[PDB]
């Protein structure tokens, strides 16, 4: 290496983005051997130039250029023409928003590892900056946390932090352009922890009683310097939903506690976190979660059951189907282990059974009788069902009465009025017509007292439901009633088929017969009977459904006559297939 003919001041700068450059730039003899002086030199720049009128030459060797001030993210002014013409001299490089009073700041002591701070840098600056964490105890003082390049703003201080001890931080940020400090915070570090989770989990149970389980578990390393303060959250294995608790219903340190009032025998999945007694200081994060089943508990409500009466087989016995329903595993509480039917007849005598499946069919006589199902399980033992199967000749008697049955919201109800004296539960079957399906039957129980519901199987539209209710009193079943209704109709598929009987030298009467139910898909509201000729007006009439014929009136003498008569169900109509007659001359 050897020498650069000219220098400006320095080879670099730095750019503050508002002010003036001093620049000042060829020594002694290489200004001899190319022949000029502080003129030949320009301030060039890869556009046009510092003009001519602009430099102002120092001495008989200079040339000071000056700055507007400042504008833009790099910059690289020149001190590069040989008198006769033809200088490349030296040049720089500028540099382009100074300090910024750090903001935000906070720092937590995350129990396990040491005092941590964080802040916020504030707008691009653009002149690489330096942020340093500090601390003081008045009592001594401390070391100074540096931020890392590669997280610019975090900084974990590096001595062990020590409770009770008033602390003394604020970040001091650094760039090219003047030094600043922040907005000074002062502490006690016991107040920024930030406890590990509790943990080692369980949940138990098998003390025996069904709405309770209940959790215990173990504080964080903390335990031993603040008071712990928690939230078990916990919720139905297979919610999505956690349900939370009183949080004054856990309020200090501790290391069981038992949660109650839940579904008995299900499964249940909780888990907690806890942070210091009052609230001053981040909590911790969830500790793994915990499961747990639920005592049994006895099956808690009769099974359904009703009988149906085959018209006796060897005349005398009487056989008879028993058949009963499953408790929703929930009134189960728990696998159901088998039904027990027990039954009772003329004053004194009666064999039990233990079913396994729910048609118990069995055999009986022409005296009055009385069932008995109860349901057992891993722990009970329930609550009596209960049946009266008549002596043979027990008639009607007493039947509900001003029942309707209608749909809303897509959803089938039916609802009469409570009957005479008091009725010990309803039991409405019911069933579908179409010709080309027998009837099979659905069937639910029905709390005595309730006078509507709404039935539940699965049904169908268009399809056409008949609803018997029949009332349990004291001893048998009575009278019962029965009604038909479409859960949500169509307009009929197909369409009455049209046809004369007679007609008169103008005027003649007509004949239909019923859109055959399977095809209706609803309860026929009436019909409009339309008509034109061949010059083709046409008009109509509509007519009150019942009606079968009719008695096209006033018509020509001599005229072609074409017809087709649509049927309509609350839903609406569809025509049947037109037909065409002719009055005489
Ligand atoms: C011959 O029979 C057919 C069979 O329906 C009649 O045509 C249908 O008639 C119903 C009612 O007459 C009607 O549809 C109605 O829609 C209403 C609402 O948009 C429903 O009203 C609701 O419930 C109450 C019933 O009025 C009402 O008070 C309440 O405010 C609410 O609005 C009403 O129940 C029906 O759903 C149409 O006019 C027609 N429906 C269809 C699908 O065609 C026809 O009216 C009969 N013709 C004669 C001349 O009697
Ligand atoms: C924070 O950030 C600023 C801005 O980037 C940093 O400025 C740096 O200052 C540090 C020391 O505070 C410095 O470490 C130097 O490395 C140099 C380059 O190699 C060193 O040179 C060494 O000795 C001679 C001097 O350059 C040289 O002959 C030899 O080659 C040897 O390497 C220099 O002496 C320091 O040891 C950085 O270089 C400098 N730049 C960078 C990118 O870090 C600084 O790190 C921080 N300053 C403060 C006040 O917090
Ligand atoms: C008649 O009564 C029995 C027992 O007295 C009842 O059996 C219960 O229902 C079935 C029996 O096979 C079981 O369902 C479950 O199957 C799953 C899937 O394989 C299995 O993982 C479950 O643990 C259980 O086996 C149920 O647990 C079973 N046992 C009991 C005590 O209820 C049922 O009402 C009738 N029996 C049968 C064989 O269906
Ligand atoms: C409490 O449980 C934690 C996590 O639930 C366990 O972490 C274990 O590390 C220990 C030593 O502490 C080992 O004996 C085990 O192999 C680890 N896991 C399990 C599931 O046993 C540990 O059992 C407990 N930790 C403390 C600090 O008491
Ligand atoms: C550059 O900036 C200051 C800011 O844009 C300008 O104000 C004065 O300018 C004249 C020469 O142009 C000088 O008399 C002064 O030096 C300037 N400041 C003062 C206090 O007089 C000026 O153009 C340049 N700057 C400075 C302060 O020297
Ligand atoms: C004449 O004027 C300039 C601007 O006053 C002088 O600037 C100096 O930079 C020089 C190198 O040229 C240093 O040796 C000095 O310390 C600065 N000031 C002075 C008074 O010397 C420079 O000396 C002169 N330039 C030339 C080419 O002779
Ligand atoms: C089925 O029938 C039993 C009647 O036989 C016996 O009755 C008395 C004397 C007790 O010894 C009883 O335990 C015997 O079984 C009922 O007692 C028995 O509990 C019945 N099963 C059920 C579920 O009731």
């Amino acid at each position: 290496l050897l020498d650069p003919c000219g220098y400006i001041s320095p080879e670099s700068p730095v750019v503050q983005l508002h002010s003036n450059f001093t620049a000042v730039c060829l020594k002694e003899k290489c200004m001899d051997y190319f022949h000029v002086n502080a003129n030949y030199i320009v301030w060039k720049t890869n556009h046009f130039t510092i003009p001519k009128e602009q430099y102002t030459i120092i001495n008989r060797t200079a040339s000071s250029v000056t700055f507007t001030d400042i504008a833009s993210l790099n910059i690289q002014l020149t001190c590069n023409l040989t008198f006769g013409q033809l200088q490349n001299v030296y040049g720089i490089t500028i540099i382009s928003l100074p300090p910024e009073k750090p903001k935000n700041l906070s720092c937590i002591v995350n129990e396990g590892k040491k005092m941590r701070c964080e802040w916020d840098g504030g707008r691009e600056t653009h002149l690489e900056t330096n942020f340093t964490l500090k601390s003081e105890w008045a009592t001594h003082k401390f070391a100074d946390c540096k931020a890392k390049r590669d997280t610019p703003t975090s900084c974990t201080v590096d001595y062990s932090t020590v409770y009770f001890v008033n602390i003394e931080v604020w970040v001091e940020a650094e760039n090219a352009l003047g030094k600043v400090t922040s907005d000074h915070i002062n502490f006690d570090p016991v107040y920024k922890v930030k406890p590990n989770p509790p943990h080692n989990l369980s949940v138990i149970n098998s003390e025996e009683l069904s709405s309770i389980l209940k959790l215990t578990w173990t504080n964080p390393s903390i335990k031993s310097v603040i008071i712990l303060k928690y939230n078990i959250q916990y919720r139905t294995k297979d919610a999505s939903t956690w349900s939370q608790i009183p949080p004054e219903d856990t309020a200090s340190t501790r290391s069981s506690f038992t949660v109650q009032d839940l579904k008995p025998f299900t499964e249940y999945v909780f888990r907690i976190r806890c942070m210091k007694e009052d609230g001053k200081g981040y909590w911790s994060d969830w500790s793994e979660e915990a499961s747990g089943i639920t005592y049994e508990d006895r099956p808690s409500k009769a099974p359904s059951f009703w009988y149906k009466i085959d018209p006796s087989h060897t005349q005398g016995y009487r056989t008879v189907q028993l058949v009963w329903k499953t408790l929703p595993p929930f009134e189960a509480n728990g696998k159901i282990l088998d039904y027990e039917v027990t039954l009772t007849r003329w004053k004194s005598h009666l064999q039990n059974y233990t079913v396994n499946a729910t048609k118990l069919t069995v055999n009986l006589t022409n005296d009055r009788y009385l069932a008995t199902l109860t349901v057992r399980n891993l722990v009970g033992k329930s609550d009596a069902a209960v049946l009266t199967i008549p002596a043979c000749d027990f008639q009607a008697t007493h039947p509900v009465m001003d029942l309707k049955a209608f749909p809303k919201d897509n959803m089938l109800w039916v609802e009469w009025t409570t009957p005479r004296e008091s009725v010990k539960k309803y039991i409405l079957e019911w069933c579908v017509l179409s010709d080309k399906a027998p009837c099979i039957t659905d069937w639910q129980q029905e709390d005595g007292t309730v006078h509507r519901t709404y039935l539940r199987g699965n049904l169908a539209e268009s399809k056409c439901y008949l609803i018997t209710v029949t009332p349990v009193y004291a001893d048998g079943p009575g009278s019962p009633e029965s009604i038909k209704a479409y859960l949500k109709q169509a307009p009929p598929s197909k369409g009455p088929t049209v046809r004369t009987k007679k007609v008169g030298k103008n005027e003649a009467v007509l004949e239909w017969d019923q859109l055959p139910v399977d095809v209706q898909n609803g309860f026929i509201r009436n019909y409009t009977i339309f008509y034109r000729t061949i010059i083709g007006n046409e008009t109509a009439v509509n007519v009150d459904s019942s009606h079968t014929e009719y008695t096209l009136s006033s018509l020509t003498s001599d005229t072609l006559y074409m017809v087709r008569m649509a049927a309509y169900t609350d839903e609406g109509g569809k025509d049947g297939p037109e037909f065409t007659f002719t009055t005489p001359k």
